[PDB]
């Protein structure tokens, strides 16, 4: 599913994304749009070390979900990685929590640091009442 600015807004808000750890709902936004353009079907190949990134914020199976395929791969959100491409993001949600807990909090994604970072954010939730 390919979710509408607005629409994925307020649907993390509802799953208690605004200000977990810190990150503001703005934040989530521009890690997600960056990310895969709000797609939770998104997926990307690193041929380099044979991990794959999935879903609507590209979480990476080397540490973070199973697929069977990553060598010496860890699960630390215990999730098939398979439930990272679901239309329904609650756990990919959960996920994205579990990596946040982690010292680098939101800087886990270097996307969210080339494009996120230091950046005016209020854009993404302009006008969708969260």
């Amino acid at each position: 599913k390919v979710f509408e600015r607005c629409e994925l807004a307020r649907t993390l808000k509802r799953l208690g994304m605004d200000g977990y750890r810190g990150i503001s709902l703005a934040n989530w936004m521009c890690l997600a749009k960056w990310e895969s353009g709000y797609n939770t079907r998104a997926t990307n190949y690193n041929a380099g070390d044979r991990s794959t990134d999935y879903g609507i914020f590209q979480i990476n199976s080397r540490y973070w979900c199973n697929d069977g395929k990553t060598p010496g791969a860890n699960n630390a959100c215990h999730l098939s990685c398979s439930a990272l491409l679901q239309d329904n993001i609650a756990d990919a949600v959960a996920c994205a929590k579990r990596v946040v807990r982690d010292p680098q909090g939101i800087r886990a994604w270097v996307a969210w640091r080339n494009r996120c970072q230091n950046r005016d954010v209020r854009q993404y939730v302009q006008g969708c009442g969260v």
